[PDB]
């Protein structure tokens, strides 16, 4: 019925906006998202919803945790948006389907409401110390380990102000000598080859209480780094 939002443009995913959202942004790849849904086969013989749960239905965008359609559809939504998505079998379950639930070559339709989306917490303890927003997915799945040699492009911001900008080759576990905050080294260890990302650092994972005098960074400071991972050697 509505706008074709399939990347290939084959009318595979159709979207009608039932209620307009708020704000300019949409979730990007790797972001965790929070929705409520109601879904049905085009014929309307089986029904499903997330509404029965106290908590929102949630997953990570782009990682293939849901039907291709959702990975596509949600990356077009805004906060508070309510929409209707029609999903041709190509972008859902295709030839075989998923017996017993979903019959062969079924088109699916969803009502989806996006409540919340947030970057990935990279900290082992999930304390919100390191948050990543992916700009460009990298090709690879391998990641650096402690002692690896990396080629990075990095740009540090304090209160939206650039203080550090370099293209360097260094060793994981030796960033301190090159004035790189600990959280950054830990963020790199989570990136893939060719990944462009924005990384948010709370003071604890930044320069902490000491600050960094030469970068005009006060003690106890939130840092935004925008960094690119070119290539690397594991050791």
């Amino acid at each position: 019925e509505g706008v074709d939002i399939s990347p290939k443009q084959d009318e595979g995913v159709l979207k009608v906006i039932k209620r307009e959202g708020t704000g300019t942004e949409m979730p990007m790849i790797g972001d965790r998202v929070f929705v409520h849904y109601t879904g049905w086969l085009l014929d309307g013989t089986k029904f499903d919803s997330s509404l029965d749960r106290k908590d929102k239905f949630s997953f990570d965008l782009g990682k293939g945790e849901v039907i291709k359609a959702w990975d596509i559809a949600i990356a077009t939504m805004k906060v508070g948006e309510v929409c209707h998505i029609t999903c041709k079998p190509e972008y859902a379950y295709g030839s075989a389907g998923s017996p017993p639930k979903i019959p062969p070559n079924a088109t699916l339709v969803f009502e989806v409401e996006l409540f919340e989306f947030k970057g990935e917490d990279l900290t082992e303890e999930e304390d919100g110390g390191i948050i990543r927003r992916i700009q460009t997915r990298g090709e690879g799945y391998a990641k650096p380990n402690e002692g690896a040699i990396v080629e990075v492009a990095l740009e540090g911001y304090y209160k939206d102000k650039l203080f550090d900008q370099r293209e360097l080759r260094f060793e994981i576990g030796e960033g301190e000598n090159l004035d790189l905050p600990y959280g950054l080294e830990r963020a790199i260890q989570r990136m893939e080859k060719g990944e462009h990302s924005i990384v948010y650092l709370k003071p604890s994972y930044a320069f902490g209480s000491v600050g960094k005098e030469k970068f005009q960074i006060p003690p106890n400071a939130e840092l935004k780094y925008e960094l690119h991972l070119k290539s690397f050697e594991k050791a």
